């Protein structure tokens, strides 16, 4: 039986410098156990579950899992990580393994979503920057070939945020790891992203500062952005389809004489200047471009991530434990000088900004990149600047890039999750809205790789719990989606990519 | 008789530091003579449509500086005083503007700004000539002009006005910011304020393009392809497919669209290399300096056809070379191609006589009842219109006044379809001079709108402009008061001004 062959496979495993913790059989219809997930998902499929550590240096190691389904498709898949973790993405493992992929995930070289394990340990950094992900691919392919007589044919990657960065690190630096890569909201330009995150507190101050903008004021700011910008795409639907067109004039919210900013409905000049800073690109020494602006429209959730007047953990950790080796360093004191030090350091090219994709192109790889337009954690503009960087570095036009690299801005989408629009594009269980390839980016990538049928658009649904209210076809960049009618803006065919 | 009064005036003038060259009566219907206009400013014509008394004089401003100025005192006098301004690094009296104003009956002045010619060489070794250019020539012309006007007319003058664009727009804003008592009403177009960083931004273009042989260089034909692609991407954002980018802020063009395909070569002029697209992206990028500080906004997309000549042609930019040679470095051999942000930091710290003109606190002018109407064309190839928008926002946030509060005394109107202080292809003729004249209704004539605002309290809620075919008005549009955006909504054609809404 599949089960019996699983439950005695441990003895066959031959991975070097590794410690196999368990080999278990997981039937369909159980909540998958999580005792190895540091301080539930119902399987709809059976699989063989291998958990192990792999040593990656004299001072570092990974934890990883491989999920080898009984209903195996002959395809291998790696998931990735989030933040500064540290945490296997079991949700995405289940998503992929449900489609019959031999699926792996690693902890990225440490446990927990924080940087403390980097302190005085450059090898744990090297794992975070590239090596943990690639190790999980190498070991996962070994396990998969050992378990299934037929081995695997094509290899895929699914990940968002840090996982988006990890997919792009694969494309740029390990072209042979994957045939098809689905990379969302990527944490590439990583050092400058991290700096940009630190910059927010320097602009806002703490909650007592004259520069601070309250949450109710951010809501007013949000509403005024919607007013100025919603209709630019042609549809008055509460959604900024393409924030590039939105260049908001926040001075519209300066208080009139009968109003006080304490009411939350208007802002002072100093407060407006904070908000303008949020909506401005960050430049460094010598006037070099560091990071784009926050795209307008992400305000509600961006209050939680960045604007609340408290230190941004990821940056605090990165600067304390990687940049400066100073556990007491006060992120509020961040400056562009600090950013220049961090950039010079760029450990293991975690920047992940190589624009020359030729090796991956020439080996026949395909990469589908997306980013949400309401992203409150990683500005979508970063992904558009990256696309331009690839085009200009390779000297390849968009229509030439389309042979191997297609990028889809998603309206109405948050950070690796739904927002309030047609965001459910099938990048994971949380964004699932069907199995037609046009509706599911994972299955679109299998179609592109195996049948040559390339995504011209990425269709997303606006869900109400489980019900599809409407869908929209998100355009292939650089085309812009515009509402033209004659039907309602809920009619996908009332939109055109131009 | 007026003519007799003119003929007896020279002997009556007695103004400190003034040497009066001539007082002449000029009838209507004659070419206005140009003996005192040097070759460098075009020498010798404008035909008068009004009679006036013409006073030409020099006024010493230091031991080693002086201005030339004129005052034109019309016989059909309205009781109003007006000063014109200058252009470029000049140096030349704007006689066209003087005739524009004097024909409305203003007692009108202009000065040469402290030297003759549109170039910076009179700055060589002479800070006093720089001071004249930065503020003091214009102000001296006002003080001396008011004295002459009071001396000549029994009734003196009542309100005082300013009309200027480009350098002249900076000059008007310098007045508002630093000489609030000079004018009651100021009409300031496409201003060369943020002057140091404007000049630096001009120097930056060659650093991006290289010369005509560089791999970074984008040819004129390529710039036309870029232009057409920008119109493709951006025309319809305002609602109207009319060939005009109504508000370039919405236009964030993706130049990568013009990367060559595999059968195409950039030598065609129709597509660009990666390096060439990077050049264009730099043109459409803001300039930042040391410590990552904002220096100057991007060039607004849409100005490409004329901006090839002004900036993109692979040749040093004269204004900036002269400014850095004679003012920043005091080295006549300095090579502008070597410009860096460190050079711009030096220049900014120097800021001679606050020529930057960036003061955002207009409280003194507000408190004395002054009004300022500011405009800028959206197709400006010389001074990016974004500079004016950044300035507006700077005033609001520095004064802590909302737009509706500022509306009591300071109103700003982006003008679509307009070039640098001139008509382009759209409804640009707003009455800021002879060259933009489209009638005398105050809503169509910004000079007369200002008279109405100061004297009757009726402020401009919009500035209407005309699209002219020779002297025929094809159509008009009401340009919105910033921050509102003009959007085309129908039901009429985009030529129907009622088919647009300010939002
Ligand atoms: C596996 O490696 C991790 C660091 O990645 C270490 O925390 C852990 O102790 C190791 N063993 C496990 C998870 O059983
Ligand atoms: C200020 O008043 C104007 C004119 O009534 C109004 O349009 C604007 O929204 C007001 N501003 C605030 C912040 O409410
Ligand atoms: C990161 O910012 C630095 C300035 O500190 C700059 O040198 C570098 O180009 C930036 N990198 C990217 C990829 O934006
Ligand atoms: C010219 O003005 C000076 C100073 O006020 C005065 O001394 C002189 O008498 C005046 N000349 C005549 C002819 O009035
Ligand atoms: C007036 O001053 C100018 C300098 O601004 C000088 O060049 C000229 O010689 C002086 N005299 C005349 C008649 O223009
Ligand atoms: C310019 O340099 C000269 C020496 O060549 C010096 O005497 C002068 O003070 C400097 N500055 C000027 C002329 O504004
Ligand atoms: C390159 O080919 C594409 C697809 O045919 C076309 O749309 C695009 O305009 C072409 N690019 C150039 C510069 O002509
Ligand atoms: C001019 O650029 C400099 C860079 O040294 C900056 O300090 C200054 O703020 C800029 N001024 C304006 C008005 O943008
Ligand atoms: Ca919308
Ligand atoms: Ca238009």
């Amino acid at each position: 039986s599949f089960q019996a062959e699983c439950e005695s496979f441990k003895a066959k495993i031959n991975v070097t410098n590794a410690n196999v913790h368990s080999v278990t059989y997981v039937p369909a219809g159980v909540n998958i156990s999580m005792a190895d997930n540091p301080s539930p998902i119902t399987s709809t499929f059976a699989f063989c579950r291998i958990a192990l550590n792999v040593t990656t240096s004299s001072k570092s190691q990974i934890f990883m899992e491989a999920w080898l389904p009984s209903n195996y498709s002959g395809r291998f898949l790696s998931t990735g990580n989030g933040g500064l973790g540290g945490c296997v993405k079991y949700d995405d493992m289940a998503y992929a393994a449900g489609y019959g992929f031999a699926t792996v995930g690693t902890n990225n070289g440490h446990f927990g979503n924080n940087g403390v394990s980097f302190y005085q340990n450059t090898e744990v950094v090297e794992d975070f920057a590239y090596r943990a992900l690639h190790t999980g691919v190498v070991v996962g392919k070994e396990l998969t070939k050992n378990f299934y007589p037929q081995g695997y044919n094509k290899s895929y990657y699914l990940g968002c945020s840090t996982g988006g960065r990890q997919g792009w690190k694969s494309v740029q630096t390990f072209p042979d790891d994957f045939d098809g890569v689905v990379a969302g909201a990527p944490a590439f330009n990583f050092i400058n992203l991290t700096s940009w995150g630190a910059r927010f507190l320097t602009l806002t101050g703490d909650s007592s500062a004259e520069t601070f903008v309250t949450e109710t004021q951010w809501t007013a700011v949000h509403n005024e952005i919607i007013r100025q910008c919603d209709s630019l795409d042609g549809a008055k639907d509460g959604i900024i389809e393409d924030p590039d067109l939105c260049q908001p004039i926040i001075e519209a919210l300066l208080c009139n004489a009968t109003q006080s900013s304490t009411s939350g409905t208007c802002l002072t000049g100093a407060q407006v200047k904070t908000v303008n800073g949020v909506f401005s690109a960050t430049y460094g020494l010598n006037g070099s471009f560091l990071y784009p602006r926050m795209q307008p429209g992400s305000e509600l959730a961006a209050y939680s991530s960045y604007y609340s007047g408290t230190p941004f953990a990821y940056a605090e950790d990165w600067y304390r434990y990687v940049v400066f080796n100073n556990t007491n360093w006060d992120v509020a004191t961040w400056t562009v000088q600090d950013a220049a030090i961090a950039n010079a350091q760029d450990p293991y090219q975690i920047s992940t900004w190589n624009g020359d994709l030729s090796p991956f192109q020439k080996k026949g790889g395909k990469v589908l990149h997306y980013h949400g337009m309401e992203d409150a954690i990683i500005s979508s503009e970063s992904s558009k600047v990256y696309y331009k960087h690839v085009a200009d570095t390779m000297n390849l036009s968009p229509s030439e890039l389309d042979s191997f690299y297609r990028f889809f801005p998603i309206s109405g989408m948050a950070h690796c999750a739904n927002a309030d629009g047609p965001s459910a594009i099938g990048q994971g269980t949380g964004t699932f809205a069907g199995n037609n390839p046009q509706d599911n980016v994972l299955l679109a990538m299998v179609q592109w790789v195996e049948e040559g049928v390339a995504p011209d658009f990425v269709r997303g649904a606006k869900l109400n719990g489980s019900t599809v209210e409407y869908r929209r076809k998100h355009c292939k960049y650089p085309k812009r989606n515009r509402y033209v009618g004659p039907g309602s803006y809920t009619d996908e065919n009332a939109w055109e990519c131009v």
